[PDB]
């Protein structure tokens, strides 16, 4: 049940960082925290964060829209870019800098 036009002055204030990254609400109006990879999404559970797609049997689960390994600014290779970005947010949460992408798996 969405109004035909987003009402921005009604949008809730947000935390500096979100566990599963950023997203929009179901009306595509306000910025909200999105569900992380492997977390429940849809209806009550809310949207997946950036780079994640809500998948359902043909409630859902968030999966990374990309599936290829990536090498970050640390030594650690990440199973996908969603996991690299989460690690980066956790690092920023505890006041460090981000984990940036170097190449792809190597
Ligand atoms: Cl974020
Ligand atoms: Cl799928
Ligand atoms: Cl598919
Ligand atoms: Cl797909
Ligand atoms: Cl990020
Ligand atoms: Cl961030
Ligand atoms: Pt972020
Ligand atoms: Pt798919």
């Amino acid at each position: 049940g969405c109004p035909d036009r987003c009402e921005p002055a009604r949008c809730p204030p947000q935390p500096e960082h979100c566990e599963g990254g950023r997203a929009r609400d179901a009306c595509g109006c306000c910025e909200v925290c999105g569900a992380p990879e492997g977390a429940a999404c849809g209806l009550q559970e809310g949207p997946c964060g950036e780079g994640l797609q809500c998948v359902v049997p043909f409630a859902g689960l968030c999966v990374c829209a990309s599936s290829e390994p990536v090498c970050g600014s640390d030594a650690n290779t990440y199973a996908n870019l969603c996991q690299l970005r989460a690690a980066s947010r956790r690092s920023e949460r505890l006041h460090r800098p981000p984990v940036i992408v170097l190449q792809r798996g190597a």
